[PDB]
């Protein structure tokens, strides 16, 4: 019974950890694709904005 | 007449000694059914929740 207590406290421990992972992968995983959409938007429309007013 | 008293007392004795050994094994048998369980699932939940999200 004085086992049984800890490995309560230990299961309950374990999914608040497993919990916690799962929030911070969905919140990591949004940074990774809104820095993929930044990079790729900033650099096209800087490059085509100088290029094609500069050969006209 | 006096010694089949002694007899009977000692038969009854023996099995009941016997008797004794019998349940003290069951009691026995099953803690070490339950200490065998107890190490494998400690020591595998343990080990496998760190390694795999330390990877990841």
């Amino acid at each position: 019974r004085t086992m049984s207590e800890n490995l309560r406290r230990n299961l309950a421990a374990l999914e608040a950890k497993i919990s916690e992972a799962k929030t911070k992968k969905n919140m990591l995983q949004a940074r990774a694709k809104a820095a993929k959409a930044n990079a790729e938007l900033q650099q096209t429309l800087a490059a085509a904005a100088a290029a094609a007013a500069a050969a006209a």
